[PDB]
């Protein structure tokens, strides 16, 4: 799962 | 030819095998641009090829045989000038394309027989898998095949600016680009002379000879110039027949006239300008299939752009959510995300949008990890709701439901009667989002055995791209009107128009007509499709109709296309645009293939194309005006006074005129706002007026110098020297005039062009001072006075050019067409009112 990692990879544009 | 898809279907974990790598090396080749070294040969190639070149070298041989060293020197100087200007032009083009093809990153990482290995980028071959890490540089054209985390690349980063874009499964990654973030695997499609960058370089190299519509217009310009040259030759020969003169004198005069009357540099210079412009467009993520497109994009008047790819990010995002009183947006977002599958598999675009927008709600991000999901019912099409029973950190079971607004409202109502005010407000808001095109997701939660509580709605839609409203306003500043074509309903697209500020005046493509039906009159339908701000529910058949009717009005149309079904319209479009991700059929049927998604890239390439066109047009007008000025002045001189400039001075004038070519490619390019359409009648009127003004100034100098006491001569000087200086000054300063988009003082010329022109003027001043190839020395005082008079002529040229180029009256006079139609000042308002009425009715059709 690892939701938070998926969250950041989905918003990887900073 | 594009590689077959079979080569691209390789296993990302095992990769290709070494023997097949070798066989494809035999088939396709290395990632290496071809290098050629023929610097010595091309210099004499310019000497030989070209009919004017053979006839003029034959004339040189004849003059050498007749022991007339003078005309032999004239022809040798002209030939050396032509060879030099051609060689420097081709050298500039070669340097530009080598900068375009510069690839020094190499360092390819691939996997052979399942084993990762690092090889130089040359060894790669199309149909191969390459590993992409953070910070890596793309060696060859390819496509991203694997998706674990979305990738960000700098494909737009060829100039200093980066403008990174995102790439996912299916996106087409591009050579000479740097990876800014992300990782994955990439299947390479082309490796050399087949990638669009290499294809553009090869197109420039092939077009160094010259082919296209601009070649035809160059042929027309050259034919007319030869016509004027024959005219002034007839004038001088008639006037020198009336006065019985030696045939040597007449031939010297005709040589002097033909040195400058025909510009032998126009074809090569315009062709090189197109080549360098195609290179610059390739720098701007826009490869023209033909060089003519560079002009075709320059004069485009209407831009019909697809909504899904250009004016929107194409990503289903999240918008500001409506919430019920007493429920915070953070709690609502946490509830919505908790109703989503923890497993990555199964999440649709709505869920991805929710967990993407989770950034704005840190409380939800911190709280989601504290809930343990007990059970999960995924999206059921019948109930249209996803359910998730989770365990709170306090031990409370929480039921999370997200789905259709009406269905969620009924589900909450099925357990407890919602107050009528909340229900009415919620329904009104749902209808309001429906009118704005947001797809709405209702969210509800259940705490243990307590009642259902609904928290709000989720507006989701593809937003305008970040640089779109700015881009739309800038395009409006560029004199071209943007019409959006979308497959969605009129109501959905009206909100998109409002977001872009286009003007929210759209129509259903089918109902308005465009399909052989509809009771709207043909003229009224044409006016509607001309003045509309967009078209909703568009279809591939309607796009062709829109292009056809728009072109029937004389409007240059630029149509963007993605699918294969758009191929005919792109062919019918005056400049078919293939946006990023377009099918290979659409790219083949397009005129200019784009690389960076978004209307900003299209408008930037349009600005670059306008710059290229204005550079070429400025050079053409400047050189034709120089030819006209010298033709008129010298023809009148030998017709009336039986004299002309020294022939070597004429050669030096021609050399100075062609020297500004060596710097015209290096200057800062100002682009005209309004479209540029190769207005040949206007161009010829402009050139004739400028040449007449220069001839008038030169004749004023002649008339002044004829009087005793000097006239313009202060103590002493030379007739030929002073006239040569004045002609050089008033001629080579015209490039400062034509290069400007408007008045000559609006745009400051670059250091290269100004330096070249000033060096030419300094050399001419030294020629006049020291009397080289002239009768007598000319002192500094009359030289600076000639400089001042040439500055005055430069200023009057500025006035004439500003008042004639920017005046539509002169354009009407030259073209000969009347003052358009001058539609009644009140019927235009009634027509706009009818536009609005039909747009409202098309919205109300639903």
């Amino acid at each position: 799962d690892d939701i938070d990692a998926l969250i950041e990879e989905l918003q990887s544009n900073h």
